[PDB]
């Protein structure tokens, strides 16, 4: 998989940001894991948390998957990154997202997610606690 560029324009909340990519605004949805929305536990956490990653950020990066590269809401699907830290991961890392949505063929970091949410999980962070 590739990284490309992208800068921000606003955070919206955990696993959703509004990026330009090639020039144009686009929505991403991030790949492989599921933050609370914002009106349940935790979910105020998650947006804060991929708030100050994605803008405190000199580089974001997105990178898409082998497969579908935007979903029926037309949002983008991809890893996305802050000065080369993943936030799919460090979300779920944190116990502020699940591994989720895992479908066939968008799937790379399966391994590197789940491995994360262990970590979270025998930490008994936020969600896990
Ligand atoms: C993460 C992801 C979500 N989706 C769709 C599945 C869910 O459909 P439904 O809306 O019908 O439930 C929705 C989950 O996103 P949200 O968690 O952002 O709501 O987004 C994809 O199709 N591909 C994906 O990779
Ligand atoms: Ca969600």
């Amino acid at each position: 998989l590739h990284k490309e560029p992208a800068t921000l324009i606003k955070a919206i909340d955990g696993d959703t940001t509004k990026l330009m990519y090639k020039g144009q605004p686009m929505t991403f949805r991030a790949l492989l894991v599921d933050t609370p929305e914002f009106n349940e536990k935790y979910g105020p956490e998650a947006s804060a948390f991929t708030k100050k990653m994605v803008e405190n950020a000199k580089k974001i990066e997105v990178e898409f998957d082998k497969g579908q590269r935007t979903d029926k809401y037309g949002r983008g699907l991809a890893y996305i990154y802050a000065d080369g830290k993943m936030t799919n991961e460090a979300l779920v890392r944190q116990g502020l997202a699940k591994v989720a949505y895992v479908y066939k063929g968008n799937n790379t970091h399966e391994q590197l997610l789940r491995k994360a949410e262990a970590q979270a999980k025998k930490e008994k962070l936020n969600i896990w606690s």
